[PDB]
C-alpha cells in the first residue's frame, strides 16, 4: 500500500520560519561562513512528500518467522504498569503542542482540571472505540545543517506526524513502562539506547576483536518510517502483548495500534485535511520502540539469508550496524547484496547501498564512530566521537536565536571526551554564560530524545560520572581525528586551535576567579588550555550522581520530560 495518500492541502507552518544563519557578533566569532548554515522550513515539505511516498512490497519467509519466535518468547517474561494520569502528565515536556482541546502542556504538568478530565475522557474512548482512526497533525521539522556541496543540493525539511497532548499522555499511560523495558529484554545487548557513549565504544571494540577477521557495516535503510507497513505495526502489537499486562493495558495498546499507530488522517496547522497515512508516525511514544524492534527483526533475518557468519547487530530505531566475521573481500561484497536483497524483500530497500569495513574506525554509526587518543598515563584509550559539522552548525544558530531544545548542551554531554567539544563547544558556550552571567540557569537538551533540564555547573560531576575523570586529560588524538577536525574549521570559518587555546585560558581564569562551582568548571574543564597542568582529583558531586536512568531507552518523538 502506499505510505502516504495526499489531498494537495499544503504542509503549513504557523509562525515565520528562518532559513538563513543571521549576522550575529556571538555566532560570527564561532564560525565566520554563515552562508554555509540553513534551516530546513516548510517550503521545501514537497520535496519531502515526494521521497517519502511510495508502495510497499513485502514478503516474509521462515528467517523471519522464526526470529519473530524468539523475540515474542523474550517478550513474554516482561511485566509492565500502567501509569497514573499523574505520572504520565509529570513526562510531558513544559513546551509540548498544546491540545486543541483547550489546555496546554503547563495545564498538563499542573494537573488542572480541564487537562485531566480531557484525558480521562481520551482514555475512556480509546478503551470504549478500538476502531476510529485518530487525527494527527503533520508539520516540517526546522532543523539546522551545513551545505554539503559535495551531495549536489541541501536536506528538505523532515515530517513530524502527531497526536493531540490528550492522547500523548494516554499513550504514555499506556506503554510508557513497555517501551522502557521492552527493547532490552527482547535484544539484549544488540540494543543501543541502554549505553552510555562510553558502553556503546565498549560494546562496538569488544565486539569487533571477538571476531577472527573483522568486517563491519552500517545499513541505511531509505525512509525507515515510510517503510514500516501495516503487518509490521501490528507485529510489534503482538510483541508488546506479550507482555505481563493489566486488561486495561491490553485494550488501550490494541486502540492505539488500531487508531494511531496503524494510520491515520493527516491535518495540517490550518485544520484542513492534507492526507493520510499508512506508515510509522514520526511523533508517537511508540516510534523509537517500534523501528527499534522492526529494524532488529529485519536485520537478524537478513543476517540468517545472508548466511552472515557470527553476525551481531547495534541497533538504536532504524539506525543499524552489523559485526560479522570476514569471508574475503569479494564474498563480503556479495554476502551484503544477498543482505541488501533480503532486507528489501521485507520492505527495508537501501539508502546507500551498504559497504564492507575493515577497520573498526572508520564504521559510522548513530552519526558517530570509535577513536583513540591517551589518557595522562599515556595509554591508549577509545572513546565515542563524530563529524563536528553539524554541532558546530547547531551551535552557531543557538548562539544566534533562542531555540526551545538546545543541541550544543547535549553535545558537550554526549562528546565530553572529544577534542572539538572541548576545544570550541566549551570555550564558546562559556565565555557566552559568563558574559551573560547565566551560568546558573538550567538548559533544556535532549538524550536519546528525552529532554532534561541541566545546569551547566554541573557539568564537571556530569563528565566525570558518565565519562571518567579521564575526559578532563585526554591528549594525543588521532590524526584523522585532528584531520577531520581542521577539514570542518576550514569549511565553516571557525577559528584554529591557536585562538580557542586563548579563549579558553581567559575563560578559565575568570570561571576561576569567581569561586564555587564556576571555580571547579574552570579547573576541570579547562585544564587542557594551560602551560602548567594542575591534578584533576575525583570531584565529591560525582559519586553521588545518578545517571543511569539516562541511558535506558530510546524516546525521540515520543514527548518525554525526565
Ligand atoms: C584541529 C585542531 C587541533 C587540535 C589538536 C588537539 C589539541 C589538544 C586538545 C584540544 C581540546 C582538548 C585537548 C590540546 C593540547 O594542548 C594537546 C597536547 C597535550 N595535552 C596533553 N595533556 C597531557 C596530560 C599529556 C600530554 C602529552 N599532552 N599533550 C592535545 O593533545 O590536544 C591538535 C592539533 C594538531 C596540533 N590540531
Amino acid at each position: 500500500s502506499m505510505s502516504y495518500t495526499w489531498t494537495g492541502a499544503l504542509i503549513t507552518p504557523c509562525a515565520a520560519e528562518e532559513s538563513k544563519l543571521p549576522i550575529n557578533a556571538l555566532s560570527n566569532s564561532l564560525l565566520r561562513h554563515h552562508n554555509m548554515v540553513y534551516a530546513t522550513t516548510s517550503r521545501s515539505a514537497g520535496q519531502r512528500q515526494k521521497k517519502v511516498t511510495f508502495d510497499r512490497l513485502q514478503d516474509l519467509d521462515d528467517h523471519y518467522r522464526d526470529v519473530l519466535k524468539e523475540m515474542k518468547a523474550k517478550a513474554s517474561t516482561v511485566k509492565a504498569k500502567l501509569l497514573s494520569v499523574e505520572e504520565a502528565c509529570k513526562l510531558t515536556p513544559p513546551h509540548s503542542a498544546k491540545s486543541k482541546y483547550g489546555y496546554g502542556a503547563k495545564d498538563v504538568r499542573n494537573l488542572s482540571s480541564r487537562a485531566v478530565n480531557h484525558i480521562h475522557s481520551v482514555w475512556k474512548d480509546l478503551l470504549e472505540d478500538t476502531v476510529t482512526p485518530i487525527d494527527t497533525t503533520i508539520m516540517a521539522k526546522n532543523e539546522v545543517f551545513c551545505v554539503q556541496p559535495e551531495k549536489g543540493g541541501r536536506k528538505p525539511a523532515r515530517l513530524i506526524v502527531f497526536p493531540d497532548l490528550g492522547v500523548r499522555v494516554c499513550e504514555k499511560m499506556a506503554l510508557y513502562d513497555v517501551v522502557s523495558t521492552l527493547p532490552q529484554v527482547v535484544m539484549g545487548s544488540s540494543y543501543g539506547f541502554q549505553y552510555s557513549p562510553g558502553q556503546r565504544v565498549e560494546f562496538l571494540v569488544n565486539t569487533w576483536k571477538s571476531k577472527k577477521n573483522p568486517m563491519g557495516f552500517s545499513y541505511d535503510t531509505r525512509c525507515f518510517d515510510s517503510t514500516v507497513t501495516e503487518n509490521d505495526i501490528r507485529v510489534e502489537e503482538s510483541i508488546y502483548q506479550c507482555c505481563d499486562l493489566a486488561p486495561e493495558a491490553r485494550q488501550a495498546i490494541k486502540s492505539l495500534t488500531e487508531r494511531l499507530y496503524i494510520g491515520g488522517p493527516l491535518t495540517n496547522s490550518k485544520g484542513q485535511n492534507c492526507g493520510y497515512r499508512r506508515c510509522r508516525a514520526s511523533g508517537v511514544l511508540t516510534t523509537s520502540c517500534g523501528n527499534t524492534l522492526t529494524c532488529y527483526l529485519k536485520a537478524s533475518a537478513a543476517c540468517r539469508a545472508a548466511k552472515l557468519q557470527d553476525c551481531t547487530m547495534l541497533v538504536n530505531g532504524d539506525d543499524l550496524v552489523v559485526i560479522c566475521e570476514s569471508a574475503g573481500t569479494q564474498e563480503d561484497a556479495a554476502s551484503l547484496r544477498v543482505f541488501t536483497e533480503a532486507m528489501t524483500r521485507y520492505s527495508a530497500p537501501p539508502g546507500d547501498p551498504p559497504q564492507p569495513e575493515y577497520d573498526l574506525e572508520l564504521i559510522t554509526s548513530c552519526s558517530s564512530n570509535v577513536s583513540v587518543a591517551h589518557d595522562a598515563s599515556g595509554k591508549r584509550v577509545y572513546y565515542l566521537t563524530r563529524d563536528p559539522t553539524t554541532p558546530l552548525a547547531r551551535a552557531a544558530w543557538e548562539t544566534a536565536r533562542h531555540t526551545p531544545v538546545n543541541s550544543w548542551l547535549g553535545n558537550i554531554i554526549m562528546y565530553a571526551p572529544t577534542l572539538w567539544a572541548r576545544m570550541i563547544l566549551m570555550t564558546h558556550f562559556f565565555s557566552i554564560l559568563l558574559a551573560q552571567e547565566q551560568l546558573e540557569k538550567a538548559l533544556d537538551c535532549q538524550i536519546y530524545g528525552a529532554c532534561y533540564s541541566i545546569e551547566p555547573l554541573d557539568l564537571p560531576q556530569i563528565i566525570e560520572r558518565l565519562h571518567g575523570l579521564s575526559a578532563f586529560s585526554l591528549h594525543s588524538y588521532s590524526p584523522g581525528e585532528i584531520n577531520r577536525v581542521a577539514s570542518c574549521l576550514r569549511k565553516l570559518g571557525v577559528p584554529p586551535l591557536r585562538v580557542w587555546r586563548h579563549r579558553a585560558r581567559s575563560v578559565r581564569a575568570r570561571l576561576l576567579s569567581q569561586g564555587g562551582r564556576a571555580a571547579t568548571c574552570g579547573k576541570y574543564l579547562f585544564n587542557w588550555a594551560v602551560k602548567t597542568k594542575l591534578k584533576l582529583t575525583p570531584i565529591p558531586a560525582a559519586s553521588q550522581l545518578d545517571l543511569s536512568g539516562w541511558f535506558v531507552a530510546g524516546y525521540s518523538g515520543g514527548d518525554i520530560y525526565h
